[PDB]
């Protein structure tokens, strides 16, 4: 245990920098490595067996690189895999599912929205049951398209929650993109807690770390990044999102 | 050569599928192998040396499966194989960049709407020269989430078509899967001719295959889907775009 | 823990049988999968880091089976693979560089054969000080060619044992297939203690899994073989080092 | 076509030097690529079809760097992938089979030695009749080990053609290693005329290019060697059978 190492944090693509925001917020002293896979981005659409490969190449790509912890911050990549990975690996393994599904069980009736991967797998009703699940194909790329503010999100948003129960105390955001569309959520299902997979998770990362002595106590904290498709994509693309990417470097699927 | 075997035609995943509608019009008596490479769709933000792998890749497996002919449906592919593609393969190839090029030259004032890939890739340059072009990248999803004839389409089209010269004659609509948005993008741009890739690709398919001898003067035409992702799924967004999918394989990466 | 759940062991191929005989007799109550990675046997004159992917993509596999324990038959492999395959894993992994090793400091001085790759990863000088190594290629081969007792074995065991030093007392047998060379071995280097892999990593999985309270305690124990190459060849390839192989079944590489 | 392009040539490893040997021998002005895959060497145990997914990739690859044609200097991958691979071709294709198989039939009963892929593919007798055939495992590491000269290959060399028929006028050498092996032999099967694979094709390759007009009449002939294993490993096995390798590099398996 050796609390100079890195912190892993591994996505499909620019989406888990939400997750990634939230972590450096409460941990602005640790490295983090932040891994997108972009080469193969979006696992939102592919069999869910194929993601839980993808998982374990890149679980074992970041302990070569030898982090400390491994936040999954994919909710389709958490929902394949785990919670075996944690179960299989060594270093704590943290997933964006079950601590947003956690706080969710202080409602009487819980909706959950992600990808078609997230929702169909049945990872979220293994940890609360939900009254509600539909699959928003088009968050994602209205996110990435920068238009989170446009009308036509809203107009999008209304298509998706339209035909979704009344009495629906709060709604699960349960794909890393589907934080920057509050607004168009909050307006099309008023008064309806919604619940952040980002927040929920860095602070559940923070608290079970520092629990286990693993928190770096000194220094000052830096973050690279990692992706397997074009790097200068992604750095426009991060960008589009608030997000300044100052290292990157390419990684091979041959490394995997 | 063998006119009774079969034509390969192949695509990332569904939006092909307008290719294959107008080639087995023209040429009813025509086997056809369709290839759907959803395992690993989209192709419009990979990396351009990547899909010129993959085109390989799949050209090799219609080969062995004894196609006389292979129509690459990609508009993205296209961009990324051709023309080398056919230079170096002894079958007939087929792409849906040359033929809606070689019809907009007959215009004085020409623009293109495609993928990411597709337009930064310079393949339609190399054929026509081009006044304007713009990467639509919500109208994939649009199509596939079946909205084409929602008034959100109708707004999407404003975001990405309203600064676009006012003199234009005509528009390559550079991607499978916007003929279906046809109607959409007629009515923010009057007067425009939209020229469609799938339409124009399928005469040059079926005139040239006549020209060789090649097609096959008796019997009833027949389709067999191959897939390599979920089959289901497949099928599933195959029908939502009015295929009617009859006969569907999974299709191992490991026969590629 | 699961007491009823299999053992994992895996091998290039056929060589890691040794390693499985011996731990049949020490645990005839245990249920094994054995994974022969016949579609990219062989190890030795691979990159170690491309060995040490292998590893990874098939330890996971194993994981998916359910396995409670791993062991590394192949020595190329542990070379490559331990002991952050480990340090890595919640799952006790054994493999066959370590017990040896153990052994092998109650001699003065000790050699080590075995692949190309395993000489040069310095796995061995990490665990014990050593006199000499040698890269024995041809051993493999021959064991697989059925020509252990024959005399060109002979004649092979001297050409790479003539130049080892007089006063050595023991010798790593550091692959899996030289305990089927113990003739022509002793014969070229008398009086030499030599040291099975086999039979010393048996009896330490067997203490550990003991001391975790994981031994099964009622059943018939059977193996099931997993393989990527061709199940005929490899059933065949087994037989003639003295193994009935009864379950075997194809995985394919990419469920890797 | 192209005459300043060069001719690409292909082997899994060191064996296809004796094919690029008596091609340069021929063709000194010609410019050579010879790509071995020495990161999945051995072809002769692995399935046919694998190995024919091999030659497609490899094949598609040396286009890539804009071979003229390309020499497939393995006898088990031309069995696997020729004719189909030359018909599927524009540049010319040629293997190793057809042409000594031709010249096989100016003889009434002839023989075939290879390696277990080469015999089971049938590949031999689809031109020539064959009288007796039998794979030689071993031939391949004695020539890596550098060993045609020792009396191990007089002794192997009787182990594997013992029962071949004594009214024998011809063999096969149908392996691109064996011609190291004409000393042994021709020894072991005095009076037999020895059909070396690689000098037959050289003169097949320089007569046909000749004819299409694609040799290139200015130049100074070099060979690049392109390896998907380590280069320096292969830089030390081709220095022992006798190639001064001046420029090599890695290519990785996924720019495949």
């Amino acid at each position: 245990k050796d609390p100079k190492a890195p912190i892993g944090v591994f996505d499909s693509g620019v989406g888990g920098l939400t997750v990634l925001k939230a972590l450096r917020r409460l941990l602005p002293r640790e490295e983090f490595l932040y891994f997108g896979d972009t080469a193969r981005v979006p696992y939102g659409g592919k069999p869910l067996a194929m993601v839980r490969r993808f998982a374990w190449e890149i679980a074992g790509f970041l302990l070569r690189q030898g982090v400390k912890a491994i936040v999954v911050a994919c909710n389709t990549a958490s929902s394949a895999a785990l919670p075996d990975l944690a179960e299989d690996l060594s270093v704590p393994v943290f997933g964006v599912v079950e601590p947003a599904a956690r706080a969710a069980r202080g409602f009487r009736k819980v909706g959950l929205i992600g990808t078609q991967a997230t929702v169909e797998s049945g990872a979220y009703p293994r940890y609360v049951d939900l009254a509600w699940a539909k699959a928003c194909p088009l968050f994602v790329p209205l996110v990435e398209e920068g238009l989170w503010d446009d009308p036509v999100a809203l107009l999008v948003a209304r298509h998706y929650l339209e035909d979704a129960p009344k009495d629906l105390e709060a709604l699960i955001l349960g794909c890393t993109h589907y934080p920057f569309l509050k607004g168009a959520i909050g307006a099309v299902l008023p008064g309806v807690a919604l619940l952040d997979s980002a927040e929920l998770t860095a602070q559940e990362v923070a608290r079970a770390l520092e629990a286990e002595g693993l928190l770096n106590p000194e220094g000052r904290g830096r973050t690279f990044h990692l992706v397997t498709g074009d790097p200068e994509a992604y750095r426009a693309l991060a960008e589009r999102l608030g997000e300044r990417v100052e290292a990157v470097r390419r990684v091979s699927l041959e490394e995997l």
